[PDB]
This record gives C-alpha cells, structure tokens and sequence, in this order.
C-alpha cells in the first residue's frame, strides 16, 4: 500500500504557492496527499518501521515454581544449621531458628537453628529487549498522480514501470534520498530518522506471543525476579515466595500466584509490535521535508481530447471529500489532455471544483483506453462535466454537510 486512494486514514497537505520545501510528518497509518499550484499531486506514506538487530537486555519471572523442600536442623547451642542446597544456584534459601527440645529430638531447650531451601523454576517470564538506533528502517512509498486506471492505481509494479512511484527506505545512515518520476521530474525526500521512533526511551517486551513497546521506566521498576543473558540464577527470587512458619524440623515454602493478569492491566495499554527475528510496526511518525522544484507538470504541451469520453465507472465518495470517477475515451487522438470540470449548474458552467488530479489525459492513441480522475467538488449540488459542445457529458453529485 503506497498511495491514498482506498485508504481510510488521509490528510491533504497545500503546499505553498511557489515554495520548493515542503515540510510533511508522515503518520504511520495514513496517507499524505500533497497539491501545490503548477505541481502534479503527489502521495507519500510512511509504509512501516523496521528494526533488525535487538540485543537482549533483562527477563522477568511472573509466575514461579516452587519445588523440593527440604530443611536441615540443629539442636539449640550446636550452631547454624548449613543446607547443602547452597551449593545448587536454583535453590533459594534462608536460616532461622525454632523452639526445641526434649520433645522433638534435642537435649537442651531454646533456639534450634534451622536452613530451608526450595528449588526455583520459572514457569512463564516477560523478555526485554533494546533497538540500536543505526538499525531503524523507514520504509516510504511516494506516488505521484499521472494517468491510472482503476486496476492499476494500487498496482505498485504498473505505476513504478510508468515512473509514477517509489518504494524506498530512510535509515539514520541514509536519511535523504532522490527518486526521478520520469517526465514529472525528481523529488528529494530528507528526513529525520532517530528522532521518529526514540529508541531510548522504550523496550521490546515479548509476553507469550505478543510482544510490546513498554516504557524503560515501568520495565525497570517492575516487581519481579529477573535475568540477564549473562546471570546463572533467577535473582530477586523470593519475591514469588512465602517461606511459611517453621516448626520443630519443617518448614514450608510455597509460591505466589501468577502475575500474568496483572501484567495485563499494563501493556492495555501498550503499543503492539510484529516480532519475528525483526521487529515490524506501522504506528509511528516521521518528519521529512519534501523537495519539489525539480518537479514540474507533463501535460500542458497536448491538445484537448475531442471525441466522447464514457464514464466506465460511476463516481464514488472516496470518504475524505473527494469522488474518483473512471472514464473511458472514445477517440484516437492521445496523448490529449481531458476536458472535465466541476460546475454548480448546467447552465452557468463557471469551474467550480478542484481537480486531485491535476491535469489529467489519455496517454495512449488506442481507442477506448480508460482514465480514473480523482476530484474535490464543492458543497452541496454539482455535475461533473467531461468534454465539450454535443461531446459533452455530465453526472450530478451531492456532497453532504452535515
């Protein structure tokens, strides 16, 4: 998807009268129509974002298993209590002591020193990861309004052997670029690319199958055990456990209840993001400024059509103000510039719309060849006239206020 028509997202840009810069933020989801007076109309979209290489940075435990609980004891006066379960790093343990005596195995009475460990597994953890920013891709679509069809206006291969689109990605290493658009031209796209998506400021957290954009902020504070690629052991372990009240020998230790709910509540709430092997988004901005004197109009030169056009598909609201019609031409004598205009009445034929379009004509010499044109009528009750004299052809059009 490269250019506006179809789109349900569209904002429409007038670029200044004679200005050769023209500032754009392009809005992930939308679409940019540009129009400024002795220019074609141009679209330019931001197609998605792309990051390939993230590094890993901390993982959290939200659900534990606690396993294989065993206490070693002391009589009271002969020391601490070692468990040997220290010297395994998936055990958590921790001393204490407990009331002993004559009834429960020790000579003496008073503080018996106790050590419990319990084994630590995680179930299922939260994995944080960070974008470099030199591996950010944009990827832009530009389009710029000659002669389509209805088949081929969204067709990327037709309109870029016509020379009328491109495809092409801005990087922080390559934030300009120049495209030519055969005999409209050339623009020269300069962007800003580190500061579109800051990568500093956010994560890459992989929940299950979803993966998010999560504050660095909230990732770090978190209340959770956690990893590192490089750490041996789940730290911050006991936080998911409860070491239950020792007795005499035993103590029991168990594990708390999951937190994957509560991790829900957050990332509502959070930005979605494609993960596999590469990060792909479409929310996102850019801010570029679009270079346009070296774009110029092709057309101008042609006679009028003069045959009869045909309307090949009636117009259609395309829901941003604007109705696309297609005609069909009759005649032989293209390339040849179309007469339509948008009048308010059939008898004062004063021009009364605007073409998107700018310019539109039949490029070929065949006969019945078709054009789509896309205009702007005014408010309210309008006829799209095509052609001249008893050539002439018309179809009315409401546009709604509200």
């Amino acid at each position: 998807h490269f250019n506006c028509l179809g789109m349900g997202n569209r904002d429409f840009i007038e670029g200044a009268s004679g200005a050769t810069w023209v500032d754009l933020v392009l809005e992930g989801d939308s679409c940019l129509t540009i129009m400024a007076n002795d220019k074609p109309t141009l679209d330019v979209r931001m197609i998605n974002i792309e990051a390939s290489q993230l590094a890993e940075v901390r993982s959290y435990c939200y659900h534990a298993s606690v396993t294989d609980i065993s206490t070693v004891a002391r009589c009271p006066t002969t020391g601490e209590a070692h468990n040997e379960k220290r010297a395994d790093s998936s055990y958590v343990c921790k001393q204490g002591f407990t009331d002993r005596g004559w009834g429960n195995g020790c000579g003496l009475f008073g503080k018996g020193s106790i050590d419990t460990c319990a084994k630590f597994s995680c179930t299922s953890k939260a994995i944080g990861r960070t974008i470099q920013p030199e591996n950010i891709k944009y990827e832009v679509g530009i389009f710029v309004h000659g002669t389509t069809t209805s088949e081929n206006h969204g067709n990327y291969s037709a309109q870029v052997g016509a020379s009328q689109a491109a495809k092409f990605t801005v990087t922080p290493n390559a934030p300009s670029i120049t495209l030519k658009l055969g005999d409209y031209g050339e623009v020269t796209l300069d962007c800003e690319p580190r500061s579109g998506l800051n990568t500093e400021a956010f994560y890459v957290m992989t929940v299950g199958s979803k993966s998010f954009l999560v504050h660095r902020e909230w990732f770090h504070d978190l209340a959770l055990p956690w990893t590192s690629p490089s750490s041996t052991a789940w730290r911050n372990r006991e936080l998911l456990m409860e070491f239950e009240g020792a007795h005499a020998t035993k103590q029991s230790v168990v594990a708390l209840g999951s937190q994957e709910g509560g991790l829900h509540q957050a990332l509502a709430g959070a930005i979605v993001v494609e993960y596999s092997s590469s990060v792909k988004l479409t929310s996102g901005h850019l801010k570029c400024r679009l270079k346009m004197d070296k774009l110029a109009l092709k057309g101008t030169t042609y006679g009028m059509c003069t045959e009869k056009f045909s309307f090949a598909k009636n117009p259609a609201d395309t829901g941003h103000g604007t109705v696309v019609i297609e005609l069909s031409y009759s005649g032989s004598d293209g390339s040849c510039k179309i007469p339509i205009v948008s009048v308010a009445s059939l008898n004062d034929m004063t021009p009364v719309g605007r073409l998107v379009t700018v310019n539109p004509f039949v490029a070929t010499s065949s006969a019945n060849s078709k054009v789509l044109v896309e205009m702007e009528p005014p408010f309210g009750d309008s006829y799209i006239v095509v052609g001249r004299g008893d050539k002439q052809i018309n179809h009315h059009w409401h546009k709604a206020g509200s």
